[PDB]
């Protein structure tokens, strides 16, 4: 969807930054309302453009509650994705500084992740960043997935991407099929999902601080895993164990994972 430049307009300060170049927030004139926007901007000082209309083609393509929205792309000072605004931002930021955010409200914020997973799944796309830092807020109850740009649609005939190069990669999100054989399906992705449960438990903190990747590889292969948070439940942090089951085969789909979150969430609200 091309839009007009004529009708975005952009707050000079920046909301945050990545490789691609700069956040902005914006405001789009739609049919009849002003709609607030988020935009990523490239920096281009053709690898990002295409990178950027790649992402575009992704976001397009979905339409899920728990997933973020994308309005169109316009090409002007540089080319810019147009998506609707996550005011709250990242949950990796939010949660660093909002401490005393309940562990039924974490649940709830998760388990809204994994439908908007088990959606992806089901419409056979592989994230591949699955992080909290992509993770946005609309509300301190609202959550929804975005930063698409890793992003990739499955072939009809198989089940997983073989990438072809290898960086640079959030290795510490990465299943040991994708570091190991470059392999990546939802399967991988419920991986990741397992260390993005264990950042949001654990408010916003890196995972496997102060390790290098090698490291962490080589602590995975060992059978080792991060313990679990402090307030953490051990019904979620059973999850992320099983999020984090070694051989793809025997690791749980988006299916299975949003069930037991839905069903733990349930329980909880019960007790509350
Ligand atoms: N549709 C959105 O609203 C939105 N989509 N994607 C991203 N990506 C960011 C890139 C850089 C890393 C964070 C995130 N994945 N950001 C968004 N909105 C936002 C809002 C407030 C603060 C910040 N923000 N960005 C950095 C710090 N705060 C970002």
């Amino acid at each position: 969807v091309y839009l007009d430049r004529k009708l975005l307009t952009l707050e000079d300060k920046e909301l945050g930054s990545g490789n691609f170049g700069t956040v902005k927030k914006g405001y789009y004139q739609m049919k009849k309302v002003v709609k607030t926007v988020a935009v990523k901007i490239l920096k281009n000082e053709p690898a990002l453009k295409d990178e950027l209309l790649a992402e575009a083609n992704v976001m397009q393509q979905l339409d899920n509650p728990y997933i973020v929205r994308m309005i169109g792309i316009c090409e002007a000072e540089s080319w810019m994705l147009v998506m609707e605004m996550a005011e709250l931002g990242p949950l990796n930021k939010y949660l660093q500084q909002n401490r005393h955010v309940t562990d039924k409200n974490i649940i709830e914020l998760v388990h809204q992740v994994s439908m908007g997973m088990k959606y992806l799944e089901e419409s056979n796309f592989v994230h591949r960043d699955l992080a909290a830092r992509n993770v946005l807020l609309v509300t301190q109850h609202y959550a929804k997935i975005s930063d698409f740009g890793l992003s990739k649609a499955l072939r009809a005939d198989e089940n997983y991407y073989k990438a072809q190069t290898h960086g640079k990669w959030p290795v510490k999100w990465y299943a040991p099929e994708c570091i190991n054989y470059y392999k990546f399906s939802s399967k991988s992705d419920v991986w990741s999902f397992g260390v993005l449960m264990w950042e949001a438990f654990s408010y916003g903190q890196k995972p496997y601080r102060g390790m290098k990747g090698s490291e962490v590889t080589a602590m995975l292969e060992k059978g080792e895993r991060m313990g679990c948070p402090a307030g953490c439940p051990r019904e979620m942090y059973d999850l992320m164990n099983l999020c984090w089951t070694y051989d793809v085969e025997n690791r749980p789909g988006f299916a299975a994972v949003e069930l037991r979150l839905r069903n733990y969430y349930y329980d909880v609200v019960n007790h509350h």
